[PDB]
RNA sequence: CCCGCAGAAGAAGCACCGGCUAACUCCGUGCCAGCAGCCGCGGUAAUACGGAGGGUGCAAGCGUUAAUCGGAAUUACUGGGC
RNA sequence: GGCCGCAAGGUUAAAACUCAAAUGAAUUGACGGGGGCCCGCACAAGCGGUGGAGCAUGUGGUUUAAUUCGAUGCAACGCGAAGAACCUUACCUGGUCUUGACAUCCACGGAAGUUUUCAGAGAUGAGAAUGUGCCUUCGGGAACCGUGAGACAGGUGCUGCAU
RNA sequence: AGGGCUACACACGUGCUACAAUGGCGCAUACAAAGAGAAGCGACCUCGCGAGAGCAAGCGGACCUCAUAAAGUGCGUCGUAGUCCGGAUUGGAGUCUGCAACUCGACUCCAUGAAGUCGGAAUCGCUAGUAAUCGUGGAUCAGAAUGCCACGGUGAAUACGU
RNA sequence: CUUACCACUUUGUGAUUCAUGACUGGGGUGAAGUCGUAACAAGGUAACCGUAGGGGAACCUGCGGUUGGAUCA
RNA sequence: GCCCGGAUAGCUCAGUCGGUAGAGCAGGGGAUUGAAAAUCCCCGUGUCCUUGGUUCGAUUCCGAGUCCGGGCACCA
RNA sequence: AAAUUCUAAU
RNA sequence: AGCCAGGAUGUUGGCUUAGAAGCAGCCAUCAUUUAAAGAAAGCGUAAUAGCUCACUGGUCGAGUCGGCCUGCGCGGAAGAU
RNA sequence: GCUCAACGGAUAAAAGGUACUCCGGGGAUAACAGGCUGAUACCGCCCAAGAGUUCAUAUCGACGGCGGUGUUUGGCACCUCGAUGUCGGCUCAUCACAUCCUGGGGCUGAAGUAGGUCCCAAGGGUAUGGCUGUUCGCCAUUUAAAGUGGUACGCGAGCUGG
């Protein structure tokens, strides 16, 4: 079903070093919460926060039902209190932005199967007298998926430029899957974080 | 326009009640929902939000929006200043 | 945009948008690494300590079923507590009661009390003798008991930012 | 009814005892103030190494009890060593209060004998019968103070100055 | 029939005005962020004005000017 | 593809001369402050890139391997 | 003679 | 080898899922009437239903079905005057 | 008395450029083309885990295996250094079939229109432009279709010279 490990994300929000010292105390909460379940957590990402707790703290928790019972707490917190660093004594309102995603893997494959791919061989262009016309020096793949192309002309030699043209096509390819995971997983967690406003909020 | 007929028989709504501005209490919510022309209300004991009872102002009308003059001696001829 | 200048630039001179203020003089305080005059074991001169060691005690944190609650800059921390084995005790685990442990009102059967026996950790439940009197117009009423309903009791529950 | 407030990798505050010769240990002997006491204070005598126990007068108290003050002084030993300093921790046997001392009391005897050899950055109290040091009593309380409130003995150094 | 005037229409080259444009310069607003502390007391180097150079930023320094500067027992 | 150089604490980096590894920043505890910085005192390091070998003993010496940095790849 | 800072509801 | 006939009984099974009933996949794979019939080799249904095959009686009437050691041939076999 | 280590030691004593070049030779020796080979390139076939809702073979084919051609990049250095002119475009072609269209069929997870795949077949046909010196390639708009290759990767005693 889904019962998968997941990641503990709480920052501040509006309050600054108090909206920390809340988040500190959130974390702790949470903290306590898992280890009183048989589960594991560990810190991976810490910003202190000046005088309390953390400007932002993204830990990892590893057990069995993680995920079914801490995907309600990502949105806004809401705190009504006086604070530490208060010389008078005013009641203060500050929120905290947490955010749970669950843990997924990050299955990479080869994709440079030559079955899929066009491969064109000719002639280099520039300054090489009587060779550099009578040879097919130059190569050029077309990903055939993707659409990307590459092509290479820098040796005298074929096959050098067949591995260096194959090698940057691979890359690219890497790149370009990398931005698109990167690029959703941040639209996922903007959506789902919210603004620390003091009136977007879940629980008071 | 005048006379007769039957029966009170056919005919009352809109805005507002913190100050400016005439007119106050209860319950619900809890910087949320909402109100506002200017100051400004609402954070779990709200005469300012929503409903009820009461009151105030106009009335076949009552309120809101747009436009002009006045207040504005705030272009000062009447009638201002450095 | 125009004029002037080698240039740096000068000169004439708007609009959109945004706020409910911006400002001058003086007034009462507070503050100054501004100026004078003073005081306090506040500095200076001395004496003895604390921070190091072992132990007592309170607090934070952590743990736990609970580790009850409060004070928590100077002005909380041998503080409320002028004294936690049971009690205190307000906390936890388990076993129990519902006008009721603590008062008044109404009705019903009752002197109050003394010795015991069985079951249980005890709360409690069940059983048997024992005294059945005290002012009482011999109508009765009354110190005090158990039951039956409800007006009510009960709260170391929250708000010291309502007092 | 039983348990917890007495837990324990750690951090802080307030204190008690020491680290010795201006001292430790043994023998002998001087000088106080204040206070409490009836389900209470408890003398004498006897038993026990000791805490204590048995019998038992007096006292609602300038009369009786608590209740020998200690530091001090004289003599002797120790001779600078982790020691005849220090008294933590642990094993065994007991006394008392309390129906009931395992978690969780106080005291006693025997055995044991840890850190500690004067304390980093820092920091506290005190101007005279004060600081320092030595003993005594009371409230709470069946039992349970190094805490709190009082009482006396010995008894200093320093203040050019703001 | 022819000539003159002239409407529609056509060609070339300018002016002005409206919308729009990849990039780029400043301006305003913010119940929370990063870096410092320039000004308000002599604000801890008195402040400000004109000008020139420099620098992540408030700013610093050179020349002239002003008091809309404190102390002066 | 050939040649040279490097790999040491959390990050930048010195060091062996075969037996015993350091510096700055950072980190932990405590001081001063109403509080956070600056400042003061005390405290801790790492299988010296992987693998095989010689040695009583390898971070060091000798072979391979991975990654990083630099140089070259010309005449047609 | 040294010496920076104090967000946001009374 | 052809040709007639059978090819049955409580598995609508818990196992698993909306239904899986011989035939989605997971374990087991016994028993009964029999001359024979798998608690199923194949097709087919959303699941049923439906159609064949293993095995067995009848006709027929004489040979028939697979391996081994070897000789020679076939396919696999498309290029530029 | 020499790391005369280029170790039978040339002098006691010594680095580079030539695209401004020049002479004597070599196909004893490279670049173009031909030749042998086929690592590489391309095209077929064998077995069948599997994907295809169920079903290995409608259409694909993991782990492995066996071949063909002589279009690429190579290996060798056999011909040419008393000379075989080297890319692209133009004009003109000719052959192979491993067939782009038209022609005839089998199977389809082929209802029809349209397709997929594999056989037979070489008679005829098989674009114009933008960019770039371009071969290659991207784009715009057509066509029944805009095939793949050999010919000194055809064709300079036929043209041009980017
Ligand atoms: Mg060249
Ligand atoms: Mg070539
Ligand atoms: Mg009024
Ligand atoms: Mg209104
Ligand atoms: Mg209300
Ligand atoms: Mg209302
Ligand atoms: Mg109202
Ligand atoms: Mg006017
Ligand atoms: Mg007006
Ligand atoms: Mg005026
Ligand atoms: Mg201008
Ligand atoms: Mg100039
Ligand atoms: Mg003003
Ligand atoms: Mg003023
Ligand atoms: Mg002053
Ligand atoms: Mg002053
Ligand atoms: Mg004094
Ligand atoms: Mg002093
Ligand atoms: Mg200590
Ligand atoms: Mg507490
Ligand atoms: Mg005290
Ligand atoms: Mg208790
Ligand atoms: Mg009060
Ligand atoms: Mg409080
Ligand atoms: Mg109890
Ligand atoms: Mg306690
Ligand atoms: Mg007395
Ligand atoms: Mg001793
Ligand atoms: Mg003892
Ligand atoms: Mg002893
Ligand atoms: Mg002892
Ligand atoms: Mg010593
Ligand atoms: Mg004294
Ligand atoms: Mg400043
Ligand atoms: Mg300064
Ligand atoms: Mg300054
Ligand atoms: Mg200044
Ligand atoms: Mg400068
Ligand atoms: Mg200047
Ligand atoms: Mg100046
Ligand atoms: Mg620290
Ligand atoms: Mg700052
Ligand atoms: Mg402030
Ligand atoms: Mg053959
Ligand atoms: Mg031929
Ligand atoms: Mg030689
Ligand atoms: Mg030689
Ligand atoms: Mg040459
Ligand atoms: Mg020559
Ligand atoms: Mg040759
Ligand atoms: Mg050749
Ligand atoms: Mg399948
Ligand atoms: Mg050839
Ligand atoms: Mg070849
Ligand atoms: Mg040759
Ligand atoms: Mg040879
Ligand atoms: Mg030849
Ligand atoms: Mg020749
Ligand atoms: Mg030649
Ligand atoms: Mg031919
Ligand atoms: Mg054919
Ligand atoms: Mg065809
Ligand atoms: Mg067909
Ligand atoms: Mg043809
Ligand atoms: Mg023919
Ligand atoms: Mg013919
Ligand atoms: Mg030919
Ligand atoms: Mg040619
Ligand atoms: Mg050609
Ligand atoms: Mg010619
Ligand atoms: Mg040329």
């Amino acid at each position: 079903d889904d019962e998968r490990n997941a990641f503990l994300e709480v920052r501040a929000g509006t309050g600054g070093d108090e909206a920390a010292l809340f988040a500190g105390d959130l974390f702790r909460m949470y903290s306590r919460y898992a280890e009183a379940r048989r589960w594991r957590v560990e810190i991976m990402s810490a910003s202190e926060g000046e005088h309390g707790g953390y400007k932002e703290i993204i830990a990892k928790i590893s057990g069995d039902g993680v995920y079914g019972r801490l995907k309600f707490e990502s949105g806004g917190h809401r705190v009504q209190r006086v604070p530490a660093t208060e010389s008078q004594g005013r009641i203060h309102t500050s929120a905290c932005t947490v955010a749970v995603m669950p843990e997924l893997p990050d299955a990479e494959l080869p994709d440079i199967n030559p079955a899929d791919l066009r491969i064109d061989t000719f002639r280099s262009s520039g300054a090489g007298g009587q060779h550099v016309n009578t040879t097919d020096s130059a190569i050029r793949i077309t990903h055939l998926p993707t659409g990307i192309v590459v092509e290479c002309q820098d040796e005298r030699s074929q096959h050098k430029n067949k591995a260096k043209a194959l090698s940057v096509l691979g890359a690219r390819i890497h790149a370009a899957e990398m931005a698109k995971r990167q690029q959703a997983e941040a639209s996922t967690r903007r959506n789902l974080l919210g603004s620390g406003d003091r009136s977007d909020r879940n629980r008071t």
